[PDB]
């Protein structure tokens, strides 16, 4: 019953952070977005920018997404994120998450009315 576009929000939404590499955002954000329950989710990616301009990527260059469907969209401009990637040592419910800041276009799938992301698909250095 939680929308879509409510999930993304949650799994992939952080305008106004900006972690520092090798520290303990990840470990701290997976939690609170409820992504260690019951497993840790291996890989997950935040935006660091105002939720409008997420929002405003379904707008911008459509493109293929990675399953081939055809409603994916790629931000005209790169965007900080962090990718959180799950370490090799962890074990649930220990959850511990490398931290790496960067700055990429991302790409989103979109759907409904209004025309929304609902979906991170990949980001690219472009």
């Amino acid at each position: 019953k939680e929308s879509r576009a409510k999930k993304f929000q949650r799994q992939h939404m952080d305008s106004d952070s900006s972690p520092s590499s090798s520290s303990t955002y990840c470990n701290q954000m997976m939690r609170r977005r409820n992504m260690t329950q019951g497993r840790c989710k291996p890989v997950n990616t935040f935006v660091h920018e105002p939720l409008l301009l997420v929002q405003l990527v379904c707008l911008q260059e459509k493109v293929t997404c990675k399953n081939g469907q055809g409603n994916c969209y790629k931000s005209n401009s790169s965007m900080h994120i962090t990718d959180c990637r799950l370490t090799n040592g962890s074990r649930y419910p220990n959850c511990a998450y490398r931290t790496s800041p960067k700055e990429r276009h991302i790409i989103v799938a979109c759907e409904g009315s209004p025309y929304v992301p609902v979906h991170f698909d990949a980001s690219v250095e472009d």
